[PDB]
DNA sequence: GACTTGTGTATAAGAGTCAG
DNA sequence: CTGACTCTTATACACAAGTC
DNA sequence: GACTTGTGTATAAGAGTCAG
DNA sequence: CTGACTCTTATACACAAGTC
């Protein structure tokens, strides 16, 4: 693992770039690693005032002989490298706007109305998970473009991204495609995705939106499906949370336990008369005045028992992490805070930004446990540090020294004080927490090296 | 000096706060110094962890007992206390709205249209600063108040805002007032504001809006003035800048340097027959293209020389402080970012950040010299840190431990790498910078302290 | 003296934000 | 697109420490 | 070998933001 | 309300270190 040290990780995802001089690839991995060690900064700031470093970091964002494909490219081949060691993955797909307002603006494309002046860029990711713990790998490919102002003027459709996407996931991940998920939103409910997935023998969970026929059965897939015996079901604790409406009215969303059964079944749809299963979760006995919960899912995947059935589910609700990343990416990294004055120039930079913010939630992801003491991630000098720093913290439910201790240590450090009660700290405030470790490691270091050379100290 | 230490500074400033028990004194000092201590950021982080910090803290917010007037007097008293020290005090005094759009907006006043979601409060502020080095002394007063929907409820006319302020200002500094010279905008030229002062025998610079007749000369101020023959003039050097307007367009603003004439005058307005000075400030040989800077003022303070005259001018450019305050309050402090659900709550907290936001300030100023050792501003543990982390990034124009060297060396902490050269840099950089050096100060301490109880460290 | 009010600890949840 | 949080405002108890 | 391209240091300034 | 900055994109030189 070449995560916690920032450098370090710089190297892992981007040493293998393919920028067409050597210079270009040392450089890229040192300006990765100082974006992020200083994640969410701006690049000045990630300098430690270098001038040396200032300037090379901005000529770098501007070089027109650097490709941003290339750039992506290479973060890429390291998940493909990392992925070899699970035997499941889940593929997670979505689309994003990357939105600008200023001057560039005008050479980017259209993501509202016409006359809109936010304007910028749309971008379809593949998100690897490991599909047993559900850890996040890494980017595995990336699709930007610029909508044009006339859709009579596209390239082609945006509904083919998906296809697209799969065709890049297969040849990055050869032999190991058999043991990738691909897990999409239902904007991938297209008879054309489907056959594909399906005439190259590839997994997937796509939720369906459109009502479909079953050709054996006749009817809707969702009515074909009600026809089929209850497995069992499942509940979900759905939490509270303050709601706007597109005009802003506010209103509350009290917490609530919900109840779903699950139905299974194989259905064949008209289009190259292809035959998958599908799943139906739905909520009973909805309340008096919310929108039931209800997913229609089509899919590769066994769902004949209880337990497989719910695999699926479980499959379709890790979706949400694409959602995470975004935010990651955004909030997090700094994606959309650029002023990069030429198109290029910010893909170039905020290209580099989507594997800082892929870290971003690993970071959280590293610190959180399935007893395993925090030395395990933690050097020594960390740990001292923030034993010292915790000082009186610490909960009785949590093992002195563990890895369970840390993280909560580290999440306090960023000033989490677990609010709800949930026991969960957020990716920012985790990155806050070891933001600060860090930075007081800084000066405990210094202090110890001053020692080290017989020096009293203040 | 009560400012580095938070602590301490938040004795300084609130230890006489008249709030009915001394317990609610106490607190407030507390809340002041963890806000301080973390300046910008949330209760919740402020409280490190604390639970009955926060508690005893969002307590406090919401306190029906805690009077925001006593608490913004008590603050207000201290700069009183601190103004004793100086012979000559400039009172700055300007209008700002606190905008809102959460769910109290309902409850606060008129900011806008009467539709606009975006409401909250106008406030009136007096700052005071030391008129030989224009150091940031402290709030004076402060006046808040909603802006009702229709004007005819209005319980006053808004123009008095001036003349409360001066009636504050005079009850508070009382003998010292003697020593104070009003400093206002456009917005003060008014014929009562102005009869006012000449009553009480105080000083001001105001600069002038309305086209006004001298009495003797039966001339408009203007007119009058551009007959008096030239004292001489200054240059001004305007930096370059990016420009918006109220569509979005953007354009440059390269830099340049002004030519001012320098004419000054008595004059004489009907209005109660007062007599007063004027100086007039008007660019030669403007450019081809640009809005010719003019500065008409009208004064107590002495003209009749060059010398006399441009000490007038200085002091109207002091101004401006007002308004960085603004910012400080604002995007430094936090005071829009706050998301009190009660009008009375919002306004307590809001309250004390203009104190924290008074502080951002004068951190800059203290690092601020006029060749004195940092070891005046910095502790010996602060200064053999300070140079740890400078190590080799000092220019050879900073002289060695000087209080230039530590000014720019927590710069650089703070990031700053002199763009444009000014070599002066924000006041935001250098709380950054700041922030920075005392986090890292911990982990010194840390292991300082560790050694000493024969730890080994790491 | 007779009553309130704040604190440190607990429990719980509404309000607000940026991802959808 | 079946969310995941933090900020903010309560509630309750056994004291402490205030007011009038 | 014959030409480009990046680096560390310099100089300068346009673009963008939140205060007006 | 006569602004004060930081972020971003150049320019130039003497080398270094790349490409084809
Ligand atoms: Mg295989
Ligand atoms: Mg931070
Ligand atoms: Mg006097
Ligand atoms: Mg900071
Ligand atoms: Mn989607
Ligand atoms: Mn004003
Ligand atoms: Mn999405
Ligand atoms: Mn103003």
């Amino acid at each position: 693992s070449a995560l916690h040290r920032a450098a370090d990780w710089a190297k892992s995802v981007f040493s293998s770039a393919a920028l067409g001089d050597p210079r270009r690839t040392a450089r890229l991995v040192n300006v990765a690693a100082q974006l992020a060690k200083y994640s969410g900064k701006s690049i000045t700031i990630s300098s430690e005032g270098s001038k040396a470093a200032q300037e090379g970091a901005y000529r770098f964002i501007r070089n027109p002989n650097v490709s941003a494909e290339a750039i992506r490219k290479a973060g890429a081949m390291q998940t493909v490298k990392l992925a070899q060691e699970f035997p499941e993955l889940l593929a997670i797909e979505d689309t994003t706007s990357l939105s600008y307002r200023h001057q560039v603006a005008e050479e980017l494309g259209k993501l509202g109305s016409i006359q809109k002046a936010s304007r910028g860029w749309w971008v379809h990711s593949v998100l690897l998970l490991e599909a047993t713990t559900f850890r996040t790998v890494g980017l595995l490919h990336q699709e930007w473009w610029m909508r044009p102002d006339d859709p009579a003027d596209a390239d082609e459709k945006e509904s083919g991204k998906w296809l697209a996407a799969a065709a890049t996931s297969r040849l990055r991940m050869g032999s190991m495609m058999s043991n990738v998920i691909a897990v999409c939103d239902r904007e991938a409910d297209i008879h054309a995705y489907l056959q594909d997935k399906l005439a190259h023998n590839e997994r997937f969970v796509v939720r369906s939106k459109h009502p479909r026929k079953d050709v054996e059965s006749g009817l809707y897939l969702y009515d074909h499906l009600k026809n089929q015996p209850e497995l069992g079901g499942y509940q979900i604790s759905i939490p509270q949370k303050g709601v706007v409406d597109k005009r802003g009215k506010r209103k509350n969303r009290p917490a609530r336990k919900a109840s779903l059964s699950l139905r299974s079944g194989r259905i064949t749809l008209k289009q190259g008369n292809i035959t998958l299963n599908a799943v139906l979760a739905e909520e009973i006995n909805p309340p008096k005045g919310e929108t039931p919960l209800k997913w229609l899912l089509l899919t590769s995947e066994p769902v004949e028992s209880l337990a497989q059935a719910l695999r699926v589910i479980d499959i379709y609700t890790h979706r949400w992490r694409i959602e995470e990343f975004h935010k990651a990416w955004k909030t997090g990294a700094g994606a959309e805070r650029q002023r990069m004055e030429k198109p290029d120039n910010l893909e170039r930079m905020v290209s580099i930004l989507s594997f800082v913010a892929v870290r971003l939630l690993q970071l959280r992801e590293s610190f959180t446990p399935p007893s395993q003491s925090a030395e395990t991630v933690l050097t020594p000098d960390e740990c001292q540090l923030l034993g010292y720093l915790d000082k009186g913290k610490r909960k009785r439910k949590e093992k002195a020294g563990s890895l369970q201790w840390a993280y909560m240590a580290i999440a306090r450090l960023g000033g989490f004080m677990d609010s709800k009660r949930t026991g969960i700290a957020s990716w920012g405030a985790l990155w806050e927490g070891w933001e600060a470790l860090q930075s007081k490691l800084d000066g405990f270091l210094a202090a110890k090296d001053l020692m080290a050379q017989g020096i009293k100290i203040g």
